[PDB]
């Protein structure tokens, strides 16, 4: 589905979506398919427009909108366009469903005047498919992370205030300037305003691994979170600005206060 902050469509192509039925065993289905010279032309307008490949699962006896489903591809699966094998890691995380992600067919394009072909070599189907192909414009971690920036942030005094009503359960706290992700001193800590957590994870690196694993989970209390409840963290992010890069953790009290450890 184009839920997804990293590609937003342009233009659906015709005659490029098939159903892929359910199959006891081995198979293969084969897809042919035009390019017209005036989409050429669209992606040669923009250097940020591709030509990607969607798989969702369709679910049937009901309607079904052309993008609305979340990416799912089916598990073995070898695609090949135009003869050239697709290493893209158009599945990832065999364990969850809708964690998959586009296969770009841009570079493997042929002319506009010649057949496309993509053929999707299978050992099995269990569940019916869409597929469908998209011109999209895409964007990078580093656009998001700029925009996430360009947000208003959490603001200090509600991150004070969440401290002194929580540490009154019934000492001190440990708060990590360090990523979760990284391993390293965090530049950008964010999170949500939906995280009953005063730890933060770096942006750009969240961003970074869910571009190849879209499980959209916070690395810490692994809620189902969105791209744009994504939000700087004041508190966490003075602390950084105002330590030296030796210190990984440090010790907050009731009064708001931070010392390093
Ligand atoms: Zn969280």
């Amino acid at each position: 589905l184009f839920t997804s902050p990293f590609y937003k469509p342009i233009v659906q192509i015709p005659d490029a979506n098939k159903k892929l039925k359910q199959s006891a065993g081995r198979g293969c289905t084969k897809m042919k398919f035009k390019v017209s010279k005036s989409n050429h032309d669209l992606l040669k307008s923009n250097k940020s427009y591709k030509l990607y490949l969607f798989s969702g699962f369709s679910i049937p006896f009901i309607y079904e909108t052309v993008g609305h489903e979340a990416i799912d591809f089916p598990y073995p699966c070898e695609l090949v366009f135009n003869g050239t094998k697709l290493e893209d890691n158009v599945k990832g995380l065999k364990k969850q469903n809708g964690t998959g992600n586009p296969a770009n067919l841009t570079p493997y394009l042929k002319v506009p005047t010649e057949m496309n072909h993509l053929d999707l070599h299978y050992l099995n189907i269990d569940k019916e498919y869409s597929i469908s192909c998209f011109i999209v414009e895409v964007f990078s971690p580093e656009a998001l992370l700029g925009k996430i920036l360009k947000r208003p942030k959490i603001i200090k005094q509600a991150t004070t205030a969440y401290i002194k009503r929580t540490l009154n359960e019934q000492t001190s706290t440990v708060l990590s300037l360090q990523c979760p992700i990284s391993c390293t001193r965090m530049k950008y800590p964010a999170k949500t305003d939906q995280c009953k957590h005063i730890q933060c994870f770096d942006a750009l690196w969240f961003l970074h691994s869910q571009s190849q694993v879209p499980t959209w989970q916070c690395p810490i209390c692994q809620h189902p979170i969105k791209f744009d409840q994504l939000k700087i963290s004041e508190f966490v992010d003075n602390i950084i600005q105002n330590c030296n890069e030796d210190v990984e953790q440090v010790e907050i009290s009731v009064d708001g206060s931070w010392k390093p450890i």
